[PDB]
């Protein structure tokens, strides 16, 4: 995968994984090992956190030090994790709509009723319909992982003009 060294900037991780503690068993047993077991460096604001910093600072710090950002979407993420971003993306611009920067993983479908109308950047991001979906068919996995590593190692888009 991407050789963090040979990269322009001095990034410390291939990706930052943002999830909800509720989805912990899957991240810890499915996502992380199928990613780390293959040489990648992931930041978890929990493991790679820093004492004496706000929650937002730890997050905004991992986004910066890692090539890509992965969001494990689910009702629990929307429920207990998305505010931080909706609030941030409000007075800041970091993840465009269509770029390569953000990877959205749809771990569990999210009913339209659990999405506070106030969550604009979330509905938007979702609108573009580009998230990877955790397959129900065990058979369709591996295809997910492939698309996932592909998503991480794909090259970032430029700044155009």
């Amino acid at each position: 995968n991407i050789p963090l060294e040979e990269l322009q900037r001095n990034l410390q991780f291939h990706a930052f994984i943002s999830y909800s503690g509720h989805d912990s068993f899957w991240v810890k047993n499915e996502l992380l090992p199928n990613l780390e077991k293959e040489g990648m460096q992931i930041c978890l604001h929990e493991r790679n956190f820093v004492p004496g910093k706000s929650i937002v600072e730890n997050i905004i710090t991992c986004i910066e030090k890692s090539y890509k950002s992965i969001f494990v979407l689910s009702p629990n993420f929307v429920q207990s994790e998305w505010c931080h971003y909706e609030l941030y993306f409000a007075h800041h611009n970091l993840f465009h709509e269509g770029s390569n920067s953000l990877i959205l993983i749809l771990l569990e479908p999210i009913p339209q009723y659990s999405i506070p109308s106030s969550y604009h950047k979330l509905k938007s991001l979702m609108a573009r319909r580009t998230y990877l979906e955790w397959p129900k068919e065990k058979s369709k996995r591996g295809l997910f992982w492939a698309n996932l590593r592909a998503a991480i190692n794909i090259k970032l888009t430029e700044q155009a003009k």
